[PDB]
C-alpha cells in the first residue's frame, strides 16, 4: 500500500481512484461501510482505492494539545486501511495545505488535479473547506457530472452511534467490550517492551511485560482487564517459554504515572518469561476490576490470582465469540 | 502622581496631608469611598492626598505562596488610585518595615513623622501594628487633638458585602457581572501578546490574540465571556483591521495549562487581526459558557458562532448599561 | 541493639535466640504482643531477642513507588524496637534473599542456619516463601520439635481490629488520637526544622519550627493539629527561651506544597524561638481544625489565637490521660 | 504599514509593486541598501513598497532549535521596514507555502499573481525554490526588471547578518552598532529584582528568551527609555527620553538571560514599564564579589567609564538619541 | 537461545555445558575468542555453549549513573550471543547473587550446582568473588577444565570494551569496527520530525537514552535498514535492504542524544518502523549553518563523501551488508 | 550564648557589651583575633561579649544567587562563635534594617541604642552604613573604645574568607585548615546509598547544597565522627569517636554535591545518623572506572595513602580529634 505525505508526494501520472475523506481515528465499523463501498467501486471500474486522512488532528491545528485522544496510531491507522483493501493512503496537514480553500477549489485541487478521482464515498458528517462551509450535500452540488458521490449514513446499532466520540467514551469508562463491538475487533496497543518490576519468570507478582504509553494514547480507564498479549514476529531470542505470534491470555493492569504518562503492565497466564526488548501487541477484552491499593504481599498476590481466575472465564467465552478471537492463541482450561 | 517605595523614599519637606490606608486591592467601590473622602479633605485644606498601600500582600509575609490572588497588578493599583485623584502613594513592604511596631509607634512614624498627616481616612476593617493589635477604633484614641480621624463603613449594597474577598469568589464562580457591579467598572487584564495557534486573520476558529497570566492573577473561571479587546496606545504597525485605543467586541477563552499557568485567548467579532508583540487590555462583561472539549472541526466552529452570537447580544445591552461601557468602541449589528 | 542488614551480616557464633518476624511498620499494640512475648521467652531461656523486618516494603518489591506510606521511618522502627527489649535487628531486602525460597528453605535458612533460634513468635497473619504460600499454620507444622512456634492473635480492641493498615486509615482521617490509640503512643515524626516564613520570635504569626517530609513518611490530613514540640538533645545553642529536652505545647498546622512535599510547621505556644538547624520531634495529640485560606492579617490572626485556645485545652487534658503524655512538658494555664 | 501573514492575506486588488525579499533579520546597512532601492522606486512611480520576509527563520525549518539567533524579534523586524518606508510586510512560513516550488512557479505565484511586481530588488546572495536552486542570475531571466545589488562591504569587514551575530557574541557592540547604522537594542516589560536611592539595586530588572541575540556576558555603556505612556513613573524619570545608563547583562546559571540596568545620577523604580535599551560600548566582562565595598566600587568606576563613552557617542551624534539625559559628573 | 535471569532459573535438569563468564559488552573481537572457543567444545561434545553476563553492569553496583556508556544493549548482547551460537545466557545482578560469596563458593554455587560445568573458558583479567580476590589463576586450581585465553592485541592495539568505547566517543567509527569486527550499529523506533522529495528533511529520526554509547557528535557514512516487517512503508524502500545514508548525530543541548538519518537518492518517511543504522566513518564534525543555501550545500558535500566511502566498504566487503541499495551517483 | 534576630530581639535592659561586626564566615583565623580581643575585654569587665553579624550575605542582598559559598552555615557559625567565647550574636538582616541608613545613624542604633555598647573589636577592612561610606577610621571618631585589628597575614598569605574559599575550590584542604585554626568540615544526615562489610558501598552517603563550599572533587582522607545520640548504630562504631575515612566528594551531573565516606577497617551502616565530616588532606583527582578489580584496587591505594595521612595529623596533634579511631594497617 502506498503512503504519501502531502498533495505533492502524489505520482502525477495517477489515472484513476475511487477516494473516502476522513479522519478515520479507529477505522471502526462506520469507517469500515465508507471503505468497502471505496474498495468495491474502484474494483468495478478498475481504479484504485485511495484514503484520504489526516494529520495532526484536524481539532489540533486550532486547538493544540486539546485535539481528541487518537483510538489508534497514525501507523496502525495505515495498518488497519491496508486490511480492509485501500490501494493508497494520503496524509494531509491542514497546517501545510487545503485549510483556507473554498469547498470548489478544495474539490478541484485535491479530488480532481490530484487524485484523478472518478468516485468519491463520505460519510454524512463530512465538512470541508474554509470554516468548514462544504458539507456532504455540497460536495454532491459541486460534483455534478464531474464525479460520482456516495454519501453513506452514519451508522447506528443497538440504539448506539457508532463514532470516534462513542468510543473515546467506552474507552475512558472502562468499558472495552462496547469499544470492542463498535470497532469490530480488540481494541488495541502495541509497543516495546521496557524493564519494570523486578525480572518476568517464575514470580506471579512480577509482570511478564511493563510498557509505558504518551498521554496522547486513549487507554481504557485505570484498572486490570482481561486480554491478549502477542509477541510480534521476530527472530530475537525470548526469555522463557513464550512463542512469538501467538495470543497469550493476560490479566493486564493499566495504571496511571503519580505525570500523566500511563502504565500498561501485563500478567501472563501459566508463563514463565521476560519480554525485555520486544514488540508485543495487547489486545482488551474486558474489564476486570478498578484499581486497589495493596497492605500486604499476601493481600496483593490474593487479588492477582482472583483477577487470574476472571481472565481465565472471560478469554474463555471470548474464544466462542470468535469473529474478534485471535487465530492463533494459547489459554489453559486451568492453572 | 508621585510613587514612593518605602517610607525612606517620601520627601522630607512633604509639608501637609490626608492619608488612607489598606491593601486596596481591586480599588473597588468601597475603596472608592475611602480615597474619595481622603481626595475631598485634601483639596479643602489645600494638602496632598496620599494612599498608603502595602506589596508584598500582607498575608504572603506571614504565608509565603498562600496570599489572596491579586485582582490587579500593583501596577494597576497605582493607576487606578491616580484616577480617582491620589496625588501619591507609599508602598510599605511588611519585611522591610512597621510590622513589629506599637500602634502608637505606627501613627508617630507613618502618619506624622514621615506623611504630615492632618487627617486620616479607614475602613471600619482598619488594623495595625504588632500582632495587629491596632483597630478603626484605637487609632481615633491615638490621634486625639494630632489629626482627625475618619472611619467609613464598609460597603454593603444589595445585601452584599462589597470586599476584595468578595470579588475574588464572585471571579471564581464565573461571575463577572457581580465582579464588575462590586468594582464599578469591567473586570480587566492587561498584558503582551504572544506566538499562539495559527496566525489571527480571516480564519475564524483562531484567535485574534493569546495571552498567558502567571498563577497569582485572579482570573474568572476557565469558560468563553464576552467582553472588549483594547490595543493599548502604540506607533507599532499593527496587522489587520484592528485600530489602537477602540474597545474591540470579543468572545473571550479563558483556559488553564493542562502547570497553573492561565490563558486568556480572545476572538475579535467580524476583525481579520494578528496581535503578536501589542499590549492589550481585556475586559470582562459577561459569561457565555463553560468551557467544553470538541471530537471535530465542524462542531468546534459551530460553537464558536454560537458564542459569537450570545457575545453580540450581550455586549449591545453592555453598550445602554453604560457607566463602564467603553467610550470608544466597535461592534457590527450582525456578522 | 544491633543491626544486621541482610543475613550475612549476622554474627556467625550467634548461640540462640527468640525470633519475631513482620514489617514492624509503627510497632503498634499488636507488634507490641509479638515483642514482648518474644522478650519473654528469650529472657527465660537466656537467649536473645531478634526482630526480623523487611526494607524495603515487601509491596514496593511488585508494585515500586505503591507502597503503604511509611508510619514510622526504619530508623525509628529500630528505636522502637529497641525500647521493647528487642537486642538485635536483623533487616532483609526481599531483592536480594529469601524472595524465591519455598518455606521449608526458608525456615531452614533464616531461623536455623542464621538466626540459631529455639522460638519463633509471628501474627495471625504472618506469610512468607515463594508466592506467599507459608501461612502461621505451615510455620507451626515445619517446625515440628525442630523449635517452638507462637502463633498470637491479631489485636482487637474497642471493636477496631489493631494494624498498619487501621493506623494509616487513621492518619489520612485525621484522627490523631485513634491513631495514637492504636499505637499506644502519641504519633511523631522527628527532623531538621529549616528556614522558613519570618524569624521565629516575637510574632505569633511566624511558626517557631518549619519542617518538610518526602511524600513516602505518612502524616495526618491538611489541617492544624494540638501536640508537642522537642528539641532533641543538643550543645548547639538556642535562639529563644526554649529548652533541648522539653515537650512545649504545640499549634501544628500540616500542609502540602501546591508537589506532594508536606510541611509541618509548629507554632509553640507562650514562647518567642528560632529553632533553624535544630532535630525536632512534633507528637499529635489531637485534630483542632481543617486548613483554610486567609484573606487579612487580622483574620489569620484571629484563627492562630483561636487555635492556641483550643489547643491549651486539648493539651490540659492530653497531660492527664498520661501513659502518653511527655515526663517533661512546657504548658501554660493562659497566655 | 500593513502586515500579511501568507500569500493569501494579501489584498487581491493590489495593482502593483516593487518588491523586495529577504529574511532581514537585524535590518542592517546592507538591508537599508535594498530596502531604500525600492522605496525610492515605488515613491517615484507612487506604487507601493514590499518586503517579504520568512518566519520561522528557514534555517530552523530544517533544524529546529538550531537556527541563528535572532538579531532582532519578529515585530522590531516589522518596527523597523515601517521606519524605512515600507508600505507592506508578506510574512511567508515555508511550512505553509513556497518549499517544494521550482524557481519558475515561485516566482509566478509570489511575484506576478500574488504581488503583481513590476519591480523586483535582491540581494547577490539570494536563493529560492525547492534545494535552493534559484538565484539572483534566475530571477533576471524570468520577466518585472530587476536591480541585483552587491552585498556590502564597508572598512574591510562584510557586513551580514552572520557578522552582526559574531559582533555581539564577542561583546563588541560598538562594531554591532557600526554595521547596523544604529545602537543594537532590546525592549521589553520591567520585572521585579530586589525593590531607589542605593545605587547598587538597578533601575530596570528584565530577562529575555534564549532565541534573543544579546551582547556578551558584561557591563557595558547605553541609554534605557521608557516608552510611550500615561502610566505613572515612581521616582526622577520621564517617559520618552534616553537616559544614561550602565547595563549588566548576565545569565541565569543552571539559557534565559538577564539585562539590568543601573541608570546614571536617577532614583527610580520602572516595574511595570516597558522599556528600550541600547547599547552603545563595552565597560568589563564580568566578575564576582566577595564584599558589598568590593562591588559597590567597581559599581562607581563602570558608571565613571560609562559617562565618558556615553560623552563621545553624544558628540558623534549619527546613533546618539535625539531627546537624552546625561551629568557630567555625580 | 534460552535466556535465564538469576541462578534459580536455570533448569535443574542441565546434565552438562561449557561455559564462559564476562560482562561482554560490544561483544567485540576479543570477546568473540572466549565464545569461539566455547561453542566448538560444546558442539564437540554435543553439551550446552553458556555464557554467564552481568546486568546491571558490576561497576553501577558500586557507582550508580557512574558505569562506563553500553557499546549496546543487554538484548543486542543476547542477539549477538546467540549469533555465535550460545545456546544460553545466564544473566547475573551482582545486588540478588554472589556478591559477598568467597572464590570458593561462586564457584561452587555457579559452576557446579547451578551450571553442571565440565569446562569453563575465561579472559586472562577475568576476576570474582568478594573483594575481586579470584583470578583466572584462582580458578584453574579449583576443579572442569579451564582454559583462559589472552586479551586480544592487533596492529598494536588492545581490544577491550574500553578501547572501543574511546573509538566511539573520538568519533573514529572505522577503528571502533576494526576492533568489533563489525558495523557499530544501533537499532530502534523512528519517531516524527518534520513531515519526503526534500534533501534536508532526514528520512527518519531517532532519539537514544545517555547510557548508550554513540559515535561524537557529527555526519557519518553508514548504512540504514528497516528491519522484518510486514506494516506499508512511505516511499521507495524495502524492508530487509541495508540503504546507504548520511547518518548526523547530535546532542539535546541543555544528553539526550539524537540520529537522524538521511538515505541517499530515496523518497521516503520510516515513522513508526524500528531501524538499524550502522556506521562505516567518519565525514565531519558538527557546525552551524546561518542560510539554507550554505545548509543544503554541505548536505550535498555530506552525500558526495558517504558515496565514496561507502563505495569503499562495500569492496573491502568483510563487514559490508549481504543485501544493499547504493547509486554510484545522484 | 543567645541568638538574636534583628535589633528589636535584644534585651532592653542589656546594660553593657563589648561588640565585634562582620560576616564572620568560616570563623577563620583573622576572625579570631577579633572575637578573641573581644572576649578578652568583656570577661575582664564582666561585660558581655557579642557578635554582630549579618544573614543573608550582604552581597547575595545586591546579587541574589550570586554571593560567595558559605565557608560554614550560618549554624556552625553560631556554634563556633560560642566556642570562642561568645556570649550572644545579633543576626542583621539588611533587606530588613541598618541598609539605609547613614554611618552616624548607624553607630547610634545599633552601638548605643541597641548593644550598648562601651567597645567596639572591627578589622582593618569593616565598611558600613549607605554605600559602604563608613570605615575603621570612621568609627574612631565617633564616640566607646574602638580598636582596629589588622587583616592577618602568615607565611606570605592574606588569611581571609575569600582565600579560605580559593583554598578549597582547588582541593587544598591542608591549606584551608591552615588558614582556618582547624580541620574544615561539614556535618549532616546520612540518608540511603547503596545498602556492611564490602569495602566499595559507603559506611555513610551525604548529599549537600549548592550554596555549601566543599573541597573540589576528588579523594580525600579525613575523619568522621557520630554526633552524640542513644539511636543504635549498625555496626562497629560508636557516638563521639572520629574514624579514619577516605572520604570521596562529588557532583550529581547534569550542583547537588555529593559527600560519601568509607570508614577505614570498620563495618558500618550509618542512615539516619548525624554525621561530623573533617577533611585533612587530598589523595587524588575524580576517575572513572571501567571495571570492578580496578575500582576496588584505586580504593585499597586510596585507603593506604588515607592511613599515612593520618597518622601524619595524629602526630601534629594541634588540629587532630581528642578521641580517635585509626589502624596503622588492615
Amino acid at each position: 500500500m502506498d503512503i504519501w505525505y502531502g498533495t505533492a508526494a502524489v505520482p502525477k501520472d495517477l489515472d484513476n481512484s475511487a477516494v473516502t475523506i476522513g479522519v478515520f481515528d479507529g477505522v471502526h465499523r462506520g469507517h469500515q461501510k465508507l471503505i468497502n463501498a471505496t474498495v468495491e467501486k474502484a474494483r468495478e471500474v478498475g481504479a484504485k482505492a485511495i484514503m484520504v486522512t489526516f494529520d495532526p488532528h484536524p481539532v489540533s491545528v486550532f486547538l493544540p494539545r486539546r485535539a481528541p485522544l487518537g483510538i489508534t496510531t497514525l501507523a496502525e491507522r495505515f495498518a488497519l486501511a491496508e486490511s480492509f483493501g485501500i490501494d493508497g493512503v494520503l496524509v494531509i496537514d491542514f497546517t501545510r495545505e487545503l485549510s483556507g480553500t473554498s469547498p470548489e477549489k478544495y474539490v478541484e485541487f485535491l479530488l480532481e488535479d490530484t487524485l484523478h478521482a472518478s468516485h468519491v464515498v463520505v460519510g454524512a458528517n463530512f465538512t470541508f473547506g474554509e470554516n468548514a462551509a462544504g458539507t456532504a450535500d455540497s460536495l454532491r452540488q459541486i460534483c455534478q457530472s464531474r464525479l460520482t458521490v456516495d454519501v453513506i449514513d452514519l451508522l447506528d446499532d443497538e440504539g448506539v452511534r457508532i463514532s470516534s466520540t462513542t468510543v473515546r467514551e467506552f474507552l475512558s469508562e472502562g468499558d472495552v467490550a462496547r469499544a470492542n463491538w463498535a470497532l469490530g475487533r480488540h481494541f488495541y496497543v502495541t509497543g516495546p517492551v521496557v524493564r519494570g518490576a523486578g525480572r518476568g519468570g517464575k514470580e506471579l507478582g512480577f509482570p511478564t511485560a511493563n510498557q509505558y504509553f504518551h498521554d496522547t494514547v486513549a487507554l481504557p480507564a485505570d484498572g486490570v482487564y482481561a486480554g491478549w498479549l502477542t509477541i510480534l514476529p521476530t527472530e530475537a531470542p525470548v526469555s522463557g517459554n513464550m512463542e512469538p505470534e501467538v495470543a497469550y491470555a493476560a490479566a493486564i493492569s493499566v495504571g496511571t504515572n503519580p505525570d500523566e504518562q500511563r502504565s500498561v503492565d501485563s500478567f501472563v497466564l501459566d508463563r514463565d518469561a521476560d519480554l525485555y526488548g520486544h514488540d508485543v501487541k495487547v489486545e482488551f477484552v474486558d474489564h476486570v476490576r478498578a484499581m486497589e491499593k495493596f497492605d500486604s504481599v499476601e493481600q496483593l498476590l490474593e487479588v492477582m490470582a482472583k483477577d487470574v481466575q476472571k481472565t481465565r472465564t472471560l478469554l474463555a467465552q471470548d474464544v466462542q465469540a470468535h469473529k474478534m478471537a485471535p487465530e492463533t492463541y494459547f489459554l489453559q482450561a486451568e492453572s
